[PDB]
Order: structure tokens, then sequence, then C-alpha cells
DNA sequence: TCGGTACAGTAG
DNA sequence: AGCTACTGTACCGA
């Protein structure tokens, strides 16, 4: 992939942009992307019968490609989390002693099927994934309990921005700035075949099924950014 | 039952009201609606203990019978419906071809006790329930799924919203102003006779419970609209 | 006891109203009533700490070390600041006892355990009066009584007695949407199984905090001093 | 059934 | 993407 094989197929450019801004949330619709990919690899209880938040996150993408947009959500914990990332990356430089250059938003391939976009890129060629947690008791949770703690959809989100950029190993920090010390924590996690095996077997068959459903109403994928 | 008869048990006139003003929501107090009579038919899985939902359901009504309000809510997905509502009656109007005259509320009988406030009635004899969606992911889950897609808590709406007018078929229809092109979809529902008879049958003794509970605090069905 | 107060934070308990700033900072990591529930929570299977005890246990550490705590849930607390005065002389009114408010008690010098009474009543009993968010919660208390209040409010009286060592507390509700009959209320006494509870769940609760604390290098007291 | 916890599901 | 903060269903053992 290059900067100019996006805007052959979305005319944007790529490097004119902002994690956040217009541009970066348009270059996502429709697309499967790290922070949501937890809900694909979600299995029923049993049965071969998509769970619904698997179903939800099936028919928010399908909406994405047909209505063009993405809903605008606002939350404390979301501008919480917005507000401080920043100081957490400046401090994860400077306890880690790695240097962060900053990516917008990288996909795996060709069909602009699948992205992830990383909080950074380090220079001994490890990803970076930041968390602030909007409570201190989230954080503590990390702090504490470590690897073994970190939730399901964040270990989805992480392993799939490795399988997207075919990285080996990933950074994973969390960042309270109200702790009057040991404000700062990390990890990292090697990639892991069990998760790439399967981000190779369901997200292509999620794709054909967004697809065999976009045909039945009478769309079609990039149409978004047409 | 007719409109004269409301002002004697009410006070209040239905001609000057339009869904959903201030008098519209006072017809409603303490009053088996559709929108929420999913609570009053749900069972437990065994057993005839009143689930959790069905006796919260309860206390709500109960509450407004006695205080004579019911708590505003849901602002954001009903100031949408507000914004939309005229162009999704405009726009159903030249696709079905049917005219649409608004009802503000249906009552089933006398007593007054059970009703419906269908978006409007048609021409040829139908209801008519009409969704703004807040997220265009709903609109999507019914544009494909269709029929099996609809909310376990809508068929009920619409089945009962036929248990009340005594009418015999009910359009449900999804609106969607940010589809690029086909955001409106429909269906038309068929009355259920299996749905009429649980109405018969736990309808009444939901009522008749209410009225022994409202005996129990020395309030009387009605107080409401003193 | 008020002079021991001042020794670890430097605050005068008579400057104090319930819901102010003093307030707030003498409960900061502290185990509270309100919260207990979650403290004596048991596995649903196995026998580790259910996920609640745990995330509990995860706040107050975060409290100790952060010496803050979030906002939680203000609309209800707005509602109950709303009508908190008028739900105490409805009470009185109905009641027939006087009512002297109180803010936090702490069960003993350790400090690590306490409470905030809506009031100290003139028969001896404590009080809890809530305002009910929503009238259907008013409704259910009003039609159900003692048998329909909920699990984590009988552990909240139950530990005020455990705290105040008192050996009955009124559980109240107000609604002032109510068009008449808007309080109700009944008396809880003592439960000794509660207590037993109390006794044997809390320390150990506060040996795994310390532990906690240890490991990161913090120590109780560190929220004020 | 009952008295709860854990977690899917979704809103904001 | 943000990171909770709820509610209601499923599940678990007595
Ligand atoms: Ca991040
Ligand atoms: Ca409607
Ligand atoms: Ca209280």
């Amino acid at each position: 992939m290059t900067p100019d094989i996006i805007l052959q197929r979305t005319g944007i450019d790529v490097r004119a942009v902002e994690q956040g801004d217009d541009a970066w949330h348009k270059l996502r619709l429709g697309v499967i992307t790290a922070s949501e990919v937890h809900n694909v690899i979600a299995k029923p209880r049993s049965g071969k019968k998509w769970p619904d938040m698997k179903m939800s996150y099936f028919h928010t993408l399908l909406a994405e490609v047909c209505t063009g947009v993405a809903p605008e959500v606002n939350a404390k914990a979301l501008a919480w989390g917005k507000q401080y990332e920043n100081d957490a990356r400046t401090l994860f430089e400077f306890t880690s002693g790695v240097n962060v250059t900053e990516s917008p938003i990288i996909y795996r391939d060709e069909s602009m099927r699948t992205a992830c976009s990383p909080d950074g890129l380090c220079s001994d060629g490890n990803g970076l994934e930041l968390k602030c947690p909007f409570t201190s008791r989230d954080f503590m949770k990390f702090r504490l309990g470590g690897f073994e703690a970190i939730k399901s959809a964040y270990m989805a989100q992480v392993q799939y921005s490795m399988w997207v950029t075919r990285k080996n190993a990933w950074y994973f920090a969390n960042y309270d700035p109200r702790m009057k010390r040991e404000g700062l924590h990390y990890v990292v996690i090697e990639r892991d075949e069990k998760y790439m095996a399967s981000f190779d077997e369901i997200v292509p068959e999620f794709i054909e099924k967004m697809d065999e459903a976009l045909a039945e109403i009478g769309f079609v994928f990039g149409e978004q950014w047409r």
C-alpha cells in the first residue's frame, strides 16, 4: 500500500490527516477496524449463529457503506481518552526509551477492507496501543494485573493490529494522570498465531457476507468514497 | 367509544391533540399501551411468578396513576423522529399511494385501560407504525432480514395495536433519511389470533392486579385525570 | 472520634455537610455502607472474589493512590439533594422522632470502615432516607415493604449498624411526585448474620488492599497526609 | 423456584 | 477511537 493508492480509491491524501478528523472518519467507513474486530471473532455459546453484537457490527458497517456517514458519539469517558493520549505517548517514550512516530491509518491490503490506526510505531519495530482509562479503577486493574487482566476486546484489537501491519510484537500502555506515582504501565504483547489464524478464517467470511448483503439491496463497497 | 366520552372521563378534547404534546402524554397515564405491552405478556421460563420486567412496568403504570406524571424519556431519539416524521409520512404516501390520517390515541373500550397511539391510519383499513430509527444500523437490520428481523417488542406492539383497534392488518415501516437511496422499507403484518388470545388472557388479569394494588394504597384508576 | 480525625486529615468534622468538599475527602479509600454490598458478595461459582468485589477492590485502591474520586450517578444524587430537607421534615412529622444530621461515622481508629447516615433519630435509631429517582421504585417499596428492599440496601443498612454499634435503623423512601402518601418507611433490626459476615470478611478485604497497595509502594492514609 | 453474579448487548 | 455505564438475559448452586 501507498499514500498514493489511497488517493485513487477515496480522493483523500492520507498524510494531511489527523486521527479524529473528517478525513479520518471517512477513511474508516465500512472498513473492519482493530477496535471493533472483537465483534467479528465473537462466537455463540453454541451453534453456528452469529451472536447479536456481531450482527450489530455487521449491520453498522453495511449502514456506513450505504449512508456514507458515521454517527458522531460523545461522552466524558471518550473525551478523556482523547485528551490525554498525547501525554500518555510522551511519558511512554520517556520511560521505555523508544521513539514513537505517529501513524494515521494502515490498511492491510489493496482491498481496503481491513484497517487499524496505531497509537504509534516504535523505533524498535513494535507498534503501540495507548489507553487512558477514564476510571482510575481500570488503570489500577491493569497496573496490578498486567498481561492477564487485559480484556479480550483489547487483545483482539492488538493482535488484529499485528495481522494488519505484519508486525511481531506490540506495546500495550495505560496512562492515568491522576495517579500521584506509578501512572504509566505497559507490557509487550507477542503476535499470537492462534489469533492470526482465526482472522485469516473469519475476516474473509465477514467480508464475503457483507458483499452478499449489499448486492441484495443494490449497493457496492466503495460507494461510501465515491 | 368516541370523543365526547374522553372529555367526560379525562377533561381532554382529543381533537386539539397531536402526537406527542402535553395532553398526548396525559391520555396515556396509567394506560397499557402498545409500545410497552411486551412487558405485560412476558412469562417466566418455568412457574407463574411475574418476571422482573413485568413487575417493573406494573409499578411504572401504578406510579403514573398516583403521581400523574411520566418522566420525560429518550429526548435524542424523539427529536430525530419528530424532525423526520413528516417526510417519512409524505414518502410512505407517495410510495404506497395510500392516504394517511393521523390518530392521537385509540382506547380499546369504555374502561380505557388499554390503548395504542399509531403513527397513522391508512385509507385502505390498515394502521401505521412508521419509525425513524436513531441508528442507520437498525434501519439496515430490518431492510435485510425483513419480517424475521423485527424487534420481538415490536411484533407485540403491532399485534396489540390490532387487538386494540380490532383491525386485521398493519404497515410496519422504517425511514432513514441518511440512506443515499431506498431509505423507506415497509412490510404488512397480519393479525395473529395466537397474540389476540394472549391478550385476552393476560391483559384482564394485569388490570385486576393493578386494581388491587391501587386499592391497597387508597387510590383509584382515573385519579390521574382528575 | 472527632479528635483523632484531625491527626490524620487536619479536618474539623464540624464544618461538614452531606455532599460538600471536605466530606468527599474523608471517604477516600474508606469502605462505606453505600458500597459494602460489593465486599460481601459471594462468587456465583468457585471461591475466588467475584467481579464486583474486584471492581470495588480496584476502585478504592485508586482512591488511595489518586487522592480523588469521580462523581458517579449525578442525576439521582442531585434529585436526593433537592428533596433532602422535605423528606426529613415529612419523616419527622410522620414518625414523631426528631432527626439530627450526621456526617461520616467511622467504626474505629483504623478509619477503614465508615458510613454516612441520613440521620440519627431521637429514639436511638439511625435513618436511611432515599428519594428514589423513579416513582416506580417508590411504588415497589410502598407495595412490597421490608422484603422488596434490594440486597445492596439491606447490606447498606446492616453495615451502618455494624459501624455505629446500633440495634435498629429506619429505612425510608420519599417521593414528592406522589399526589399523597409519598412517605413510606420501616424499621430494620440489627441482624447478627450480617454482623458476623462483616466481622469475618471486612478485615480480610482490608488486608488484601494493604498488600495490594504495598506492591505499588503506596500506603493507606496517603490520600490525606 | 429463588437469590443472586457475570456478561452480552447497546447507548452515549 | 474514545472507555465507560448502564440494563436486562443467561447461568450457577442452594
Ligand atoms: Ca488507543
Ligand atoms: Ca411510533
Ligand atoms: Ca442516603
